[PDB]
């Protein structure tokens, strides 16, 4: 069954660049920081090994991360690691999110971070890739505000995304700790890049919190993040809006977000046809791959084949991309339809 799986066309609409870097590749930047000086090889690997990725535990792990990350050299590599591992998964369409990075003694704007993205993109050679406007697959991006951020620097993302429309970024992602910020800091920034056809998803209720759920839901994005800790009278104005929701099994169950695999919200919303879309968040943080995602959904619900099918092809109408790609993408499916 995982070979099936494996070979499914999936869509990926919830992963994080920094959260989906090899190990290898991580930790050879650590060998060579180390080496040089700027931190401790053997504490750095021993925080990467040791890390219990718990929630308020995982926002550690980032902040380690990016200091072995953010030169633009290893944001071009790391691009074009990712967008070649799900690639080679049969991924045929990602939306990748990134937190575009300001690094004064380098030289780093948001700007420059994401221009180091795009050449990423450029540099992919294993697959086939189309991001403006062999494995084949489209890539899209979004741009992330973290919940550390001003309303100022929040804009200051959103117009970057705005310039950015001709190399394929498609939306903006609120994300980071979500036991940090406001929600009113980022309303006026958000409700910018909605004004201006930019789509929006939101990372809403990681933590419980009943006031900033209403108030993510009253906004209207076109999709959100998890879910993890709605309440009755939440999931009931989320079906009524139909924002689909991006499910994220191994994420919210090594976070324990959610308690087990078996309770988890997404088969609610599959037997209410609510839409989702299942997605790895950060599979290098957590280990996993979108296929094994799909895999541990189809145990829990006991999917046939067509049904999982039927799930995966769902995804494209959830998507940020203009319609001439999801037109492609229903080719893609209709074209794998009958051998599966
Ligand atoms: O579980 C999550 N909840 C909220 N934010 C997350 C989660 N996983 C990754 N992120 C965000 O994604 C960033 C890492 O990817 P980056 O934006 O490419 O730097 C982190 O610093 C977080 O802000
Ligand atoms: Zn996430």
């Amino acid at each position: 069954h995982m070979e099936w799986i494996q070979s499914l066309p999936k869509i990926e609409l919830h992963a994080h660049l920094n959260g989906s870097i090899r190990d290898s590749t991580l930790l050879e930047l650590a060998r060579v920081l180390g080496e040089k000086g700027v931190i401790v090889f053997a504490d750095v690997e021993h925080v990467i090994q040791k890390n219990d990725r718990s929630l308020v535990e995982v926002f550690k792990l980032f902040d380690l991360i990016h200091k072995l990350t953010t030169d633009h050299k290893t944001v071009t590599r790391i691009t074009r690691e990712v967008v070649e591992d799900f690639a080679l998964e049969n991924v045929v369409y990602l939306e990748l999110r990134t937190t575009p990075k300001r690094s004064d003694s380098i030289g780093m704007s948001k700007r420059s971070y994401m221009e180091a993205v795009i050449q990423g993109l450029r540099s992919v050679s294993e697959v086939d890739i189309d991001f403006v406007t062999r494995k084949k697959i489209y890539v899209r991006l979004l741009l992330s505000i973290d919940r550390r951020e001003t309303t100022e620097s929040a804009m200051e993302t959103v117009k970057l995304a705005l310039e950015m429309r001709d190399v394929g970024v498609v939306g903006i992602d609120l994300s980071g700790n979500p036991l940090v910020g406001e929600w009113s800091t980022f309303l006026p920034a958000l409700q910018y890049a909605k004004d201006n056809d930019l789509h929006i998803t939101l990372h809403c209720g990681e933590v419980p919190n009943p006031k900033e759920i209403q108030a993510m839901l009253d906004f209207k994005p076109h999709r959100i993040g998890h879910a993890c800790f709605f309440k009755d009278e939440d999931w009931t104005k989320l079906k009524s809006f139909r924002i689909p929701v991006e499910i994220c099994l191994t994420s919210n169950i090594v976070t324990k977000s959610i308690s087990s695999i078996d309770i988890h919200h997404f088969a609610d919303l599959y037997n209410a046809k609510h839409p989702l879309i299942l997605c790895t968040d950060d599979f290098g943080v957590f280990s996993t791959s979108l296929s094994n995602e799909y895999a541990l959904a189809v145990r829990s619900l006991g999917l046939s084949k067509s049904e999982t099918f039927a799930l995966a092809r769902a995804a494209i109408d959830a998507t940020f991309a203009e319609d001439e790609v999801k037109q492609q993408l229903r080719f893609i499916f209709d074209s794998a339809s009958p051998e599966h």
